[PDB]
DNA sequence: GACCACGGCCACA
DNA sequence: AACTGTGGCCGTGGTC
């Protein structure tokens, strides 16, 4: 099973190394013979001759074009003949590719920025993660002397804990009489102690939380100032650190670094994403937390430090188990990608999609197209519509049924052979023109983006359909993600075709799809309201809502069904409608925000503020009670009494201010922020008091009772004290609970003021 | 002060 | 955060 790939310079040339597992031993595959290259488009063939002459400078060393090749392949569909040039080292390309494209006899090049190793995969056809082979997981955190105003990791490591299958331990300088807990003399003695367990244990994977922008980090300054050589790699080398973007991410050559954070963050959604919360999350089981000033207090006076070595234990308990469950599903995708999974981990959705796109490409000798350049980027910068949505038949309705269509987008792509390869194509007999904006598709031969998404889609129905058959649970979790995976990179393999730097970039593409989706959507909805007698209630962008005005549930369904068969008869390729539920009752406040309930009592809410973050906990409860004393049995009167009740507990500051936080994400630098709103202006007082505040964190505030503007009565929650401070009750009635509750009892005939 | 455009956040498909 | 477009909704400023 191949873990990843790199090279090496070995007397100027490059080694690609390839770290695996086979038959549970860790090997390094070495290859040699792996030369670079990038194409090049003359428009004469003789024209060669001096492009082979062109060279230039590295580092005082002068990069040649090693040698030439002519070879065949497929731009924008059509046959074309291209230059391979090779090159001696992947360096040179970064330094000659410029004075190649120069060159007047050339007219552009291609596949010049592909990484090395990344290159060696998709060329040898190589995938990771492949195989039944299992491998060994090390996870560990580590505890941290923090006073605020002081820099980062001048404070030691006061405990680096552990966890495998063996259990958790942890180790520290200071005396603690635990049966989990090893004692040793300074901190470079723990640190030394704890590249001595990894050395032993030989893990293949080392799992962290949020360890790629703080533990590896706090680790190297930390063993810089005590001269320890971190050697974690296999190879011997220390933990290497690479660019993200705007974050960090920290590599462990022959291993596998595996932080949590992003994976978790990518796939579940949560108000906060502490340890503690996500753990929370996926097992259900509560986790204690405990905070940096009861350390560094218990750590200074030299109490209290069984709670601390608790915490530290049970963080990387925690992360361990959390590894566990989410490794072999990453895995997936980077089965999926054709990447490592150190890189599917970390990468984002449009990268994914570029590699996915670029591995496919390079099995059908197509050609790759460039990524844009600065006015290239500019032009793209267009605007088109998007999916039909209309305003929702407000209020309260009765047996009500969903109809949606299966993945409209790739659907229309396959059935229209919507691709930049079969655009406006000359010559061909079978076209297809899309709605409104017409453009026009050859389907004579499939076109790329067509082929990728039906071989995807028809993988996702499979897994569907294995999945009703599994029988281990744990089995149905893995194609259940693995379905969820299909699902997302088709929708952004659409996408794709819309975005500004993406190299199969498409406006026509992507708007003509968006056009069939419209015209789908609204000749369904004219049909079953025209023929079958239904109205539809709400309809987003790929179904709709309907029911029968006055009539039986079993009514409902069997219209509905009689109205799928027809219009699915009539419906084209592979575009079909589909029965996704029957709802008993149903409450639409606005577009993209309803709620409906099913025959056996469940309540699916979508867009209302039960379901956001930025909104307090009473608000969100106040509203599902709300929701559910309508959606139960329609006790209108309960519901109203729910609100009085709860605006009577705030007003006299009854309710507990955990319910009453606001969570709210900072997505920029604070300097690059023009209007600043409550978490803006509580972030910018904690990065005024020094602490780190970067794009990503969580403010968690509480507003006060004071003067106007709510950013400046604003707090952290966690510099909440009871005795000292009063929350706004006026606020949180008068601008939480009753605007959330209002917009849905409005359709009772009830006012604000009758609800306080 | 009443009112209103609008960054800014998160959600839905 | 780092494929897209559509939408609701708030906190705040600034101009009448
Ligand atoms: N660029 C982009 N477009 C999207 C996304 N989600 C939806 N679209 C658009 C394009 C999609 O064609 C359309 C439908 O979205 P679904 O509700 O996901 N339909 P499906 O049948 O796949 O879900 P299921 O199989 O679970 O029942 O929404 C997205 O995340 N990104
Ligand atoms: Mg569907
Ligand atoms: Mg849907």
């Amino acid at each position: 099973m191949i873990l990843d790939t790199d090279y090496i310079t070995e007397d100027g040339k490059p080694v690609i190394r390839i770290f695996k597992k086979e038959n549970g031993e860790f090997k390094i595959e070495y290859d040699r013979t792996f030369e670079p290259y990038f194409y090049a488009l003359l428009k004469d063939d003789s024209a060669i001759e001096e492009v082979k002459k062109i060279t230039a400078e590295r580092h005082g060393t002068v990069v040649t074009v090693k040698r030439v090749e002519k070879v065949q392949k497929k731009f924008l569909g059509r046959p074309v003949e291209v230059w391979k040039l090779y090159f001696t080292h992947p360096q040179d390309q970064p330094a000659i590719r410029d004075k190649i494209r120069e060159h007047p006899a050339v007219i552009d090049i291609y596949e010049y920025d592909t990484p090395f190793a990344k290159r060696y995969l998709i060329d040898k056809g190589l995938v990771p993660m492949e195989g039944d082979e299992e491998l060994k997981m090390l996870a560990f955190a580590i505890a941290t002397l923090y006073h605020e105003g002081e820099e980062f990791a001048e404070g030691p490591i006061l405990m680096i804990s552990y966890a495998d299958e063996e259990g958790a331990r942890v180790i520290t300088w200071k005396n603690v009489d635990l049966p989990y807990v090893d004692v040793v003399s300074t901190e470079r003695e723990m640190i030394k102690r704890f590249l001595r367990v990894v050395k032993e244990k030989d893990p293949d994977v080392l799992i962290t939380y949020n360890g790629d922008n703080f533990d590896f980090a706090y680790l190297k300054k930390r063993c810089e100032k005590l001269g320890i050589n971190f050697a974690l790699g296999r190879d011997g080398s220390e933990p290497k650190i690479q660019r993200m973007g705007d974050r960090f991410a920290v590599e462990v050559k022959g291993r596998i670094h595996f932080d949590l954070y992003p994976v978790i963050r990518r796939t579940i959604n949560l108000p906060t994403y502490t340890l503690e919360a996500v753990y929370e999350a996926v097992f259900g089981q509560p986790k204690e937390k405990v905070y940096a000033e009861e350390i560094t207090t218990a750590w200074e006076t030299g109490e209290n430090l069984e709670r601390v070595a608790r915490y530290s234990m049970e963080d990387a308990k925690v992360t361990y188990e959390l590894g566990k469950e989410f490794l072999p599903m990453e895995a997936q995708l980077s089965r999926l990608i054709g990447q490592s999974l150190w890189d599917v981990s970390r990468s984002s959705t449009g990268n994914l999609v570029e590699w996915f796109l670029l591995r496919k490409a390079y099995e059908r000798n197509e050609l790759a197209p460039n990524k844009p350049d600065e006015k290239e980027l500019a032009r793209r910068r267009q605007k088109y519509e998007g999916g039909y949505v209309k305003e929702p038949e407000r209020g309260l309705w009765e047996n009500i049924v969903y109809l949606d269509f299966r993945s409209l987008y790739p659907s229309i792509i396959i059935t229209h052979n919507v691709s930049p390869d079969t655009l406006n194509r000359e010559g061909c007999g079978e076209y297809d023109v899309a709605p409104q904006v017409g453009h026009r598709f050859c389907k004579d031969l499939p076109g790329f983006i067509p082929s990728l998404l039906g071989d995807l889609l028809e993988e996702r129905q499979k897994i569907k359909k294995k999945m009703k058959a599994t029988i281990d649970p744990i089995e149905r979790k893995l194609l259940d993600y693995r379905q969820r995976l299909i699902k997302i990179l088709a929708n952004s393999v659409y996408g794709h075709m819309g975005f500004e730097n993406a190299r199969w970039y498409c406006k026509e593409c992507a708007e003509s799809v968006t056009a069939w989706g419209r015209e789908y959507l609204t000749m369904t909805i004219k049909e079953i309201e025209e023929k079958y007698g239904f109205k539809v209630i709400y309809s987003d962008t790929d179904g709709f809502f309907a029911t029968i005005p006055g009539a039986d549930a079993e009514t409902v369904k069997k219209k509905a069904m009689e109205f799928l068969k027809y219009i699915n008869a009539k419906l084209p390729g592979a575009l079909e409608l589909e029965y996704e539920g029957f709802y008993k009752r149903g409450f639409f406040v606005t577009k993209k925000k309803y709620a409906v309930i099913d025959e056996e009592g469940k309540i699916t809410t979508r867009g209302l503020e039960i379901v956001r973050r930025d909104w307090s906990e009473i608000a969100k409860e106040t509203q599902a009670r709300v929701l559910e004393a309508l959606l139960k049995d329609g006790d209108v009167e309960k519901a109203v009494r729910i609100v009085k009740e709860v605006t009577e507990k705030l007003s006299k500051y009854e309710v507990p201010p955990e319910k009453l936080v606001i969570h709210k994400q900072i997505t920029r630098d604070l300097k690059d922020y023009k209007a600043t709103g409550p978490h803006v202006a509580v972030a910018k007082r904690l990065a005024a008091r020094g602490v780190k505040i970067r794009p990503g964190t969580v403010i968690s505030y509480i507003v006060l009772k004071g003067s106007g503007r709510i950013g400046d009565r604003a707090i952290p929650f966690d510099e909440f004290d009871p005795t000292k401070h009063r929350y706004d009750a006026e606020y949180y009635i008068e601008k939480q609970v009753l605007p959330a509750v209002e917009r849905i009892l409005r359709a009772f005939g009830y006012r604000k003021e009758d609800l306080r």
